[PDB]
């Protein structure tokens, strides 16, 4: 396995991050068990996947293993309780969250804590100085964010500097196929000491070459494009020629942005999660990254 | 039920609030158990009301309803023990007060913790950093203050945003009759980001148009008025006409206010605490404004 | 019993403050029952005094009394254990030293926790900032400081309000005899929000009009001085006049300065403390006040 | 024995320190005890030192032993689990190293705890803010560093003084024979407020006067030098002259500098502890110092 720093901190995190998100509990715990002898040690989860059973898969999947040898992020910010203050990013949801996801994950701190998309509801104060809280109180270490917009990035990382709250983390959709976040989020995210941990880097199959034309939510989106399929077959040659598959080729692609700290998988067949895990450290020469881009042409989201 | 943010905040109260102000247990218990039923969520008690046997009840009514699902609201300031420390907002009567609160609600935070009316004696300063201290332990999230002078909201609110604070709520006494906090304090409130949660909204009785000319405290001062009661009984046709009963106007003209967060409802009666709920979410035509204006004439107070 | 404001601070202290400072276990818990038992609130001890065993007793008197009805003050600094680290003011010494006096005195939290003597090994920003962690702990709530020099009760002022650590209390040696502190340690206290609780205000019995010419090491220093017991026996007309014991005149004339919070009594007798205690709220009118240091002439020190 | 403050702090340290660097437990724990009997108060170990088994052993030999008679001095940075996070001075790795300190050495607090290493992975403000909620905590008393750049010296006590984190403690290697730290490391900590506990003051046996020419790592690097083993052997007439053993002369020699707070022995050998505690207080003439530096010439590492 390959280590990154996750932005501007002394946080490594390894290249390929394990995302359960959420199926029977023994294909999860399985698969788990598949990143953990793949050497992957940096697991995702959130409140709301599978409503708590992914957080509690993760914990008994995990337990035995050293703490130090394992980042454990989780989420809050989308719904896990009845009415409107069982959800969004408040004081009163974020510290009545924080104590079932220690609990759920079988730790007495939380590595990376994320903000589950940006809620307009609560001034950045109330919920940089919750944090500030949780920090001093040991209960997690560092701060993420998920689909935010660059402005409230930036607003929320100066009030963590004042606070001693790190905030080194940003949880982007990016795959060779969506590339939205380089434009102004991953600039903007480098500038401040933030790293980003990838998800739909396979974006839900599309990126394995598996499906042909004519054989989840966002390959539903993708299969409105009528050349997608088609195009991500003609990768398979590429892929080959630099000894790789076309998963393989998808992860390392997001691996060669400097501002990305790590990609998630998210399978549940062990042979792929070992397979995709040896896509860390892996090079892509230049002349392979521009027909890649030819390939795909027009499919590609700027 | 209709839910508000309570001042620039993530917290959301449900526009109609349970307050059991102290009558026998079971009366108490069944009044909370009607509130829950028409979907109040936003309760609010005090050390001192029936000297600590309002918060056990409430506590006892609350048991077993998940904790993101309530908003729970008391208050330290009013006399509750001996001698000139049994009393007021120094750091010593707030820090002997609060664990009392959170063992009788049966809870490990309160949600809005009021400074019972302004104590000229203990420095701003003084509170503001012990309400710091149980904030950065857990134990209260939010800060309301009840019927202070507008300058020392100002001055609370200031120190409140240096220390990571939330300074949310203000409680005035609010009515269709008693419109004082008007003038000033609700402008300087909406300005601070402060939300109001009424006390008084029906008067004691007065605004229900129950009580006739010659069939608490605060009625005792209102039958000085030889016109009120009459002109309260006016307001009925003007109720029909909406659809409501005379208290369901009453309890609807607060909430027109966009300073407004919460209306307090006190009532043991299950079948008024259903109906006075529904208030929630009604809008009042202007013209109907206008000769509630017009009925009530010089019984209101400006 | 008459109550007083302890500096700029919302601590109210009873004017007679009774100090067991180290006699068998029975004659001093007889003792504090009988400050108890004249109204008096507010108790003074430190872990040096009878090496731990003033406040093991002061925990055994007060126990039962509900805890919003004392005001418990104790001190640190002085030795009380072997070595360079077994006295002083450093983090080490004040952390290895609460945890004690918490335990002695029976509570969850010291009122007053005062700095017996300046040490100028230890930076007062070390020091402050050792309180800022107990006052954030909710282990001292107010602190104070013992015979300091006047620049560092105002440093330590200073940097207190920084922090939200209320210092509020300076404990002077000051009698009708021993008047040093009105020079400049009291006008600047005053100026800083400082209350002064009075040490030696009989003088360990000089102060008494017990003591005849020809009949601790305080009362030896005084005995240099071959006037000063027969002037206290000339204060017996002045007293009687006034309705006073010579004692009680020593103890009213110490509350005639409104930078006096309060004055300390110490004695093993029962009657003498309940009628010490009776001294709080006398006013001497000025003329008696003039003849006090006619009386007394130029035995005073200035 | 003889007592130092370690900087600009309330702390005081005995003049030798015992540095149990990892050999069977009963030699270790026979050697703290010498120690002990010795009158030595400060005890430095590391996480790292024999895998854990230091702090252990320190823990077991110190029970009993009254808290404020101790200073406990460990450290964390070098490697002490697997993986990227199992070193450095991350937030992550600094909180999963604390608690098993505290618990090898058997107490709730240490009294100095030393950032083993510079991480140039981790920002400055991230390890501050960490120590910061240790402090406040009452885990960590005072912050050392152990073998820092001069810059990242000077950044660390100024971010600490503004956090209220005291950084007290520089360990560097100083000796007779290795002047280094001289130059611009002992100026810059003492402007700082910083005292220096000194590594290696025997220079693993050959400052003590023990090893002939053609009789460790440090100890190997010195035998580079075909001159330093007989040089030292011409210090035992300069030694016995001041009634002083070679190691005696050495140890003094460090504690000569004003600059310096403590010197740590790390002998197994109870007699050796003993003689070479009795170091403490020794004043060496001008011109003892001057022949020192004839005798050892070119030797001398400035």
């Amino acid at each position: 396995m390959e280590f990154r720093s996750l932005g501007r901190s002394g946080l490594s995190v390894s290249e390929i991050v394990y995302g359960n998100l959420l199926t029977p509990d023994e294909v999860v715990l399985s698969s788990i068990r598949a990143a953990l002898d793949a050497g992957v040690t940096t697991f995702d989860t959130a409140d709301v996947y599978g409503m708590f059973r992914s957080e509690s898969l993760l914990g008994r999947a995990l337990a035995g293993t050293p703490r130090e040898e394992l980042v454990l992020c989780t989420k809050v910010g989308m719904p896990t309780g009845f009415g409107p203050n069982g959800r969004g990013l408040s004081r009163k949801h974020v510290m009545e969250s924080v104590d079932g996801s220690l609990r759920r994950l079988r730790v007495d701190h939380i590595d990376v804590y994320t903000a589950h998309r940006y809620d307009p509801a609560t001034p950045l104060e109330e919920l940089m100085w919750t944090f500030s809280d949780l920090v001093r109180a040991g209960k997690i270490l560092y701060v993420g964010m998920s689909e935010w917009p660059v402005e409230r990035i930036a607003e929320a990382a100066g009030i963590g500097a004042r606070l001693g709250v790190p905030v080194i983390c940003h949880m982007p959709r990016y795959s060779m196929l969506w590339r939205a976040p380089e434009a102004e989020v991953i600039p903007a995210c480098r500038d401040l000491g933030i790293g980003q941990i990838c998800y739909f880097t396979l974006e839900q199959g599309v990126l394995t070459g598996k499906y042909a034309p004519g054989a989840a939510p966002l390959m539903r989106r993708w299969l409105d494009d009528d050349k997608v399929l088609g195009r991500v077959e003609r990768l398979r040659p590429l892929a080959e020629e630099a000894g790789l598959t076309t998963a393989q080729l998808a992860l390392a692609w997001v691996l060669q942005n400097p501002g990305v700290s790590g990609a998630v998988i998210g399978s549940f067949n062990a042979e792929q999660v070992l397979a995709n895990a040896e896509s860390a450290g892996v090079r892509l020469e230049t002349d392979l990254l521009v027909r890649i881009d030819e390939v795909l042409g027009d499919s590609v989201v700027h």
